[PDB]
């Protein structure tokens, strides 16, 4: 059944909650970004409204086919009323199109679902200084000590200055970069700038591409492979197996595969810098993981919530175990007596 955190008191309010059928009492059910395990469930024969992103709402349209008179996008940093409750969409700095959603209850409170985040002080003056926020349902994928990563632009400046000397070393190289979702587009995009090529990819993911409102788009990215020396291939195809397979496709017009695998968080950010990172080799192909995240690290959450100062946290991310309930509770409560709120 729809679990209690995604549900919104004092509305007949859902978030991210498709995959239950009919929720009883639910008259909006509001989407927060185009990620599956937050859409699961939506489809051509969905029948109730959709509140969400433009973005969020081009994708429901042209890769769910979601029928267009059910698709209701609200601009961002602009009060609207819904269904008689006033309501904002703020940007979420997670993938393209997510937002964080602010409830003016009829009865005075304030409720924020930051949806999936990755929490940063731009944050501090948004919409959000203006008034207290008394319930906050928190991404709290990373709520512990351990997870550190470095800035999203420290990590593109190691991937764009490796890439540039790999291929200027060697002119017959071709970088690969995997996909499995949208996000993360900043990787590929300024990889294919610094070598002055368009990135190529798949059909299904241009159209996906197309979706995000990015600008210049048509100057950036092709369905055109051989043109291209960027390529985009699914994740699971990101192994030696799949990129010596992938080598053979291009006929002789490459000789060496430099690739990269954006993952979220890994164990060897626990001892090793970005400066530091050394890739998987085998033969003429090298694989590197940087640390590319879209949820904020611990250091960023926690600076977050001692800023915003809410009377009551509910996690939506780790609440399958009591362990990690448990864990999550102690942090809140040092956060909260650390700041005096
Ligand atoms: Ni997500």
């Amino acid at each position: 059944t729809c679990p209690f955190y995604k549900k919104i008191p004092g509305t007949g309010f859902t978030v991210d909650a498709f995959q239950y059928g009919v929720v009883e009492g639910c008259t909006a059910y509001f989407l927060t970004h185009f990620h599956s395990d937050h859409y699961a469930g939506l489809s051509k024969h969905f029948t109730f409204p959709v509140y969400c992103s433009e973005i969020t709402g081009n994708l429901l349209k042209n890769k769910l086919h979601v029928q267009e008179q059910y698709i209701h996008p609200l601009p961002l940093d602009t009060e609207c009323i819904v269904n008689g409750v006033k309501v904002v969409l703020l940007d979420a700095n997670h993938c393209p199109g997510a937002v964080m959603i602010l409830f003016y209850l009829p009865n005075g409170t304030v409720i924020l679902h930051t949806g999936d985040f990755r929490a940063d002080p731009s944050m501090e003056r948004s919409l959000l200084a203006d008034q207290k926020v008394h319930m906050l349902y928190l991404d709290t994928t990373y709520c512990s000590p351990e997870y550190t990563f470095p800035s999203q632009q420290e990590v593109i400046r190691f991937a764009i200055n490796t890439a540039f000397e790999a291929v200027t070393l060697n002119p017959h190289a071709l970088v690969v970069c995997g996909t499995y979702s949208i996000g993360k587009e900043k990787v590929f995009l300024a990889i294919a700038d610094v070598l002055g090529s368009k990135v190529g990819m798949s059909q299904e993911k241009y159209k996906t591409l197309q979706c995000l409102n990015i600008p210049e788009i048509n100057s950036l990215i092709t369905t055109d492979m051989c043109s291209s020396l960027v390529h985009l291939l699914p994740m699971m195809q990101i192994n030696f197996k799949g990129l010596q397979s992938h080598l053979k496709k291009c006929g002789g017009k490459y000789n060496q595969i430099l690739a990269f695998r954006p993952t979220g968080w890994t164990h060897s950010n626990k001892f090793t810098r970005i400066a530091d990172v050394i890739p998987q080799t085998k033969g003429n192909i090298s694989i590197y993981g940087i640390p590319y995240s879209e949820h904020s690290s611990y250091l960023e959450m926690k600076r977050f919530v001692q800023w915003l100062k809410p009377q009551k946290i509910i996690p939506t991310v780790n609440v399958g175990t009591w362990k990690s309930r448990s864990t999550m509770e102690k942090y809140f409560r040092e956060w909260k007596l650390e700041a005096g709120y």
